[PDB]
């Protein structure tokens, strides 16, 4: 997240951390939300490589003892049926991994409310992303879950000539594209929460930013819109 602010611990109880084995080592390479105790939802994108993988729930510094951490398998992965690896711009950039075990929920780890099927948010709708990804284009993931307020940027601007054209998707979300502020590498597959009715809900699955950087005027981060894959979501978990 470039221009973000270090989140307080128990905000986002739903952002798990999800990590590759590199060495015997775990290393961080994407976001994801907590929709059940064994499954977790992130971008398809993110699980491309044929790594082994883990979530941490409850994590907020990456390099450092929180106290409330859970780390747990991947066991199972399913990528959305018409993701295209080679063609983000077509969309479909989501996954579901059911997790080894099921994490135990406390004031650190929380199921992520999704929205209503169908729901499209208005323009300027605001929202926060989050995540440990790059805090700065070329720069270094965060060590502390960062958070940055992103409004939304509704299709009709998004799909626009001096935004991104035809490579946004009314499947998608938009939200930022100040400049300042954004997602970044490794933020990929995480949360945007957006505030509707008093409550925060899952609405985006942090997917792309612009070839040319991170926070660029005019290219919003872009995300997978949760609302358009509830039927798809659900018919995966109660068929695994
Ligand atoms: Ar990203
Ligand atoms: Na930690």
């Amino acid at each position: 997240v470039v221009g973000g602010t270090e989140a307080q611990r128990n905000s986002w109880p739903s952002q798990i951390s999800l990590q590759y084995r590199s060495g015997s080592s775990w290393a961080h390479t994407c976001g994801g939300t907590l929709i059940r105790q064994n499954w977790v939802m992130t971008a398809a994108h993110c699980v491309d490589r044929e790594l082994t993988f883990r979530v941490v729930v409850g994590e907020h510094n990456l390099n450092q003892n929180d106290g409330t951490e859970q780390y747990v398998g991947v066991q199972k992965i399913v990528v959305h049926p018409y993701w295209n690896t080679d063609d983000v711009a077509a969309g479909y950039d989501i996954a579901l991994l059911r997790l080894a075990q099921s994490v135990t929920l406390n004031s650190y780890v929380q199921l992520g409310v999704l929205p209503r099927a169908g729901t499209i948010l208005a323009n300027n709708s605001p929202c926060y992303i989050t995540g440990w990804g790059l805090t700065r284009t070329n720069g270094q993931l965060a060590q502390t879950l960062q958070q940055a307020y992103l409004p939304t940027v509704d299709y009709a601007i998004c799909s626009s000539s001096s935004y991104w054209g035809s490579t946004v998707k009314n499947s998608m979300v938009c939200a930022g594209g100040d400049g300042v502020r954004s997602g970044c590498q490794g933020d990929s597959g995480g949360p945007l929460h957006c505030l509707v009715n008093g409550q925060y809900a899952v609405h985006g699955v942090t997917s792309f930013v612009s070839r040319l950087g991170c926070n660029v005027t005019r290219k919003p981060t872009v995300f997978t819109r949760v609302s358009a894959y509830i039927s798809w979501i659900n018919n995966v978990i109660a068929s695994n």
